[PDB]
């Protein structure tokens, strides 16, 4: 065997920055990573038609200050996405161009309808602990429903259950009637709520890094040499003895002190455990599923809807669109114009039939229309990925949580299994799912094992992070009107009260 | 290498069912079985306390004619479930004793509510095919609400509702709210619907095999000898060659012609795959979780009970009871007394973290209570066994269809993938869930292939199965009241 004081499952973000802090603090590590390259959920394509493309997780904001520390420290740059120009909300067959980050509604009813959806998606968000959802006081409420059954209470309009609905769609790549109404208002408040969420400008899709965020786990993978072992698939864990050994599919055997699990949950299913897993995570690793996207980049000649002051980004509401949301994916120089575009959920699924140059046609003739623009049928270049055919991910973005799993099995997620820590930005609390979440639960679980070895004491485990001097957060605000105005129901008893 | 003509992962009654018929047929089978024993979510426990007792899935009854006859091949026999007396339904704090398979009621809006709610379950179902649910008229409509959202709009009275939430947890040991609609309202319809599914007497709970279930896996292997390896989990499969290559954890490599998979769907993902499985099946296997149950024997000097005209049968509604479900599990011969109950689904979590004398003292406070006897709190013996632990099971009895999968990846589920056929209970089109459907799924799986290898033609990979001799099936019948009777909203709407 093969000798280290830590074997880290995995070389994504989260295992890479895990391998990292405990290589820094004076330990052996050693990474085990299923397949012929570091990343995992982020991969950076390479060739002379695209110089870079993101086909993974590509974007950083504001507040998301450990991926942004991680980066700087490795040598890395970001850049703005464009939103220079007019924002598109496409909706009944029309395009309205608008600014600022929701779409606006006239209708006074409408008006109410929507302010009401957004402020009540955080007003319940202030209810749950970003570390114990489950303790949120009506938790077991709010996780016996879907957020399609949310949507039909709230929504008293069919344009703020329509644009909800693609909210959900975007944020966890799955259906309202997939997913539990607890944990998506948990996931929402935890990444510092519906603005922030949604933004690009003061939000989540502020940034992308120059060059390709795969270029962080690569970086990483440098600095710790021969340390990571690709084509290392694990199969099986064993904690009977004073050493854990770790055992992988190319019949190698690894002996350490401790393990971090840095995998999706549902792919610890590929491991066979001895002793076998307690029963709570035996039951909570099959729950769990992730999300269903294809993230699709159609190059242009130029970034043509710049001219015609659109930005580039597309909030596209209908069934027979294959894309619900684009970006400008031109490189910040100005060359290689490009629109990025993501299939969701069924659409993930029912679209993975077509050929490649099928979804190209589809994708083209959707742009043409929603940005009034045949410039838009005359693509130079595509490139794509599904997410949902990848062994060692399982889906994108990240996992979702089905109605009546997160309170009765929600608290054994990073809970230690003897000498196993388990990392992966499905364990994080701050921006869980993200790039930025990876980075808090990889150090996390790493601290837990400088605890276990009495290197730390128990207070350093949890560490804040310095503010970003790059990337400083302006803070959420809301006007007098947005928090006071009545909802439709409230409105209604008004009426019913006055004539009275 | 171990060359032979078909690799069987998995030794459950699908697993065997479909080696028998491969071996019967002249081909040289192995049988490849992660623990160290068969019979999978089967499991017979012999010692000299009980003599035999099933831990896992135990009972048969009519129209379950494919495990009638194995079994009968094998030399087994069947007893019935002591149904004699009268029933229980224990509802706030009083026990209410009944004849007839569903418990009855008295208030004449009550009534209307719980007749409309279980003819609703077979209206809805006669809608819904046995071999592809995805393609029933509302198929989309009911597989995006859970069962928690359809008993709210069709339960008028809280009496209804807390039985209807009782027959979901006990049919698919889950939560209404954990559960796609059109999942469950096709699981009761391909078990011959709602009073072919609850009864005993002529229906799911009827008999028992004499000297237990894990006898069908058991006798099978001693068919086969050394063709069932046992201590063998499947970690690889590789197709990319001539021939198929199936890796074990303990450093083996068997070569074969083809592969049946007679695992559950979700333990799929316990095997590395080359190629990667296709995109549906790649997400399929972690959409699809097996439920959560806890059974629980208690062992008496005497079957008590019958002296008071109770049969044993326990309906326990209510939060507070650890148990919502009993039978009778005395022996033939009136000895070995015992209750069977099931803990289920939030309450196996829940009761898990207790002690297994923590359990029993529970178990027997609330007997007492609903037996109305002080001979409840004397128990002899004690056995129990929770399937939520179970690292090559996931859980018990079967796999449950969350909201939205069913319609999206149903299709998948017994697709081959280039030479893999998949066969487990999950994969049956009647009494899917059950030892019935581990039995016709395993035998379609193995005729998948003799058709492949030209053996046979393609009108015989699903064959029909004459009725048991031993076990007939009496038609289940219904009144004009039952028929006609308005709901609730009928009588509103007459008013
Ligand atoms: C896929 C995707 C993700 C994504 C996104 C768009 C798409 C299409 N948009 C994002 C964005 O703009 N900004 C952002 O911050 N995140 C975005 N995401 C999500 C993001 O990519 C993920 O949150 C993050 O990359 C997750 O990192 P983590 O380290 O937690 O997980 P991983 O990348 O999945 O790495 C796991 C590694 O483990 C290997 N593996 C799996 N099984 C094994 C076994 N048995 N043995 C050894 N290694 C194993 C995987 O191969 C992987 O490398
Ligand atoms: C657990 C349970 C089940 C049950 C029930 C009560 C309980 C507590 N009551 C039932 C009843 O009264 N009547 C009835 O007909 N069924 C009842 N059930 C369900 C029933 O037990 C199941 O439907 C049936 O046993 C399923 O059989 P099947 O053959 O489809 O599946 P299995 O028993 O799970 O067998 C699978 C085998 O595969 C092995 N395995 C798993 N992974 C691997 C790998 N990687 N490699 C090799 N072998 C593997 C398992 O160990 C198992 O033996
Ligand atoms: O929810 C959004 C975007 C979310 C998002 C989340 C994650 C990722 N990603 O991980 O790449 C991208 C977009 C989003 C954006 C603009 C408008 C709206 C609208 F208000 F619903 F209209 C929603
Ligand atoms: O649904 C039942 C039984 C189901 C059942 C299903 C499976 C198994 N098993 O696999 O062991 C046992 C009982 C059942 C029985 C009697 C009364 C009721 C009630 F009417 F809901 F009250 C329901
Ligand atoms: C009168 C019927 C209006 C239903 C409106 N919706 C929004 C559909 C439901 C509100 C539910 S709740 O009434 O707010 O609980
Ligand atoms: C009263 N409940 C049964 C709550 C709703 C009736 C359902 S509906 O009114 O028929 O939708």
């Amino acid at each position: 065997s093969n000798k280290c004081d830590v074997v880290v499952v995995g070389g994504g973000i989260s295992g890479m920055a895990a391998a990292k802090l405990l290589h820094d603090s004076g330990l052996n590590v050693v990474v085990l990573e299923a397949r012929d390259r570091v990343g995992g959920r982020t991969y950076t394509l390479r060739n002379q038609k695209v110089k870079y493309v993101d086909l993974g997780g590509s974007y950083v904001g504001p507040t998301q200050n450990r991926i942004l520390r991680l980066a700087k420290e490795l040598g890395l740059e970001t850049y703005k996405v464009n939103e220079v120009e007019r924002l598109i909300h496409h909706v009944k067959g029309k395009s309205y161009p608008f600014r600022g980050p929701f779409p606006p509604v006239w209708n006074p009813i409408t008006y109410l309808d929507h302010n009401n959806f957004w402020r009540t998606m955080d007003d319940m968000g202030r209810e749950i602990p970003s570390d114990a959802p489950w303790k949120a006081p009506l938790a077991e409420e709010w996780d016996n429903m879907t957020m399609k059954e949310l949507l039909d209470k709230l929504c008293w309009t069919e344009s703020a259950k329509q644009l909800a609905t693609l909210f959900v769609n975007l944020c966890v790549t799955a259906e309202t009637h997939e997913v539990s109404a607890l944990w998506f208002l948990w996931y929402v408040k935890q990444c510092g709520g519906t603005t922030r969420i949604i933004s690009t400008t003061n939000g989540g899709q502020e940034r992308k890094f120059v060059g390709g965020s795969g270029q962080v786990s690569e970086r990483i993978m440098d600095l710790l040499g021969d340390r990571v072992k690709l084509e290392r698939p694990v199969i099986y864990i064993d904690q009977t003895r004073e050493n854990v050994l770790v055992e992988t599919l190319n019949h190698e055997m690894y002996e350490a002190k401790y393990v971090i699990s840095a995998i999706p949950p549902t792919l610890g299913m590929k491991i066979h455990f001895n002793p076998p897993l307690p029963m709570m995570r035996n039951q909570m690793i099959t729950r769990v599923p992730l999300g269903s996207v294809i993230k699709c980049i159609v190059y242009y000649k130029e970034p043509f809807w710049r001219k015609k002051d659109y930005c580039g980004t597309m909030i596209i509401d209908g069934e027979e669109a294959p894309v619900a949301y684009t970006l400008d994916d031109t490189k910040p120089e100005g060359n290689y114009a490009a629109i990025m575009g993501f299939i969701l959920a069924h659409k993930a699924r029912k679209l993975a039939r077509l050929t490649k140059e099928e979804r190209l046609k589809k994708l083209c003739e959707l742009y043409a229309k929603v940005l009034g623009s045949l410039e838009a049928l005359e693509p130079v270049h595509y490139e794509e990925k599904n997410w949902c055919e990848e062994q060692y991910s399982g889906g994108c973005y990240t996992t979702y949580f089905p109605p009546g799993i997160l309170t009765q099995y929600g608290r054994v997620l990073r809970q230690p299994v003897d000498r196993i820590y388990f990392a992966g930005t499905e364990t994080a609390t701050h921006w869980s799912g993200y790039m930025e979440g990876a980075v808090e639960a990889g150090e996390r679980a790493a601290r837990e094992i400088l605890h276990a070895m009495g290197k730390i004491p128990e207070d350093e485990i949890w560490q804040s992070e310095p503010e970003s001097v790059d990337v400083p957060a302006q803070p959420i605000t809301t006007t007098f009107l947005e928090r006071h105005l009545p909802s439709v129901p409230g409105l209604l008893r008004l009426i019913g009260l006055t004539t009275i």
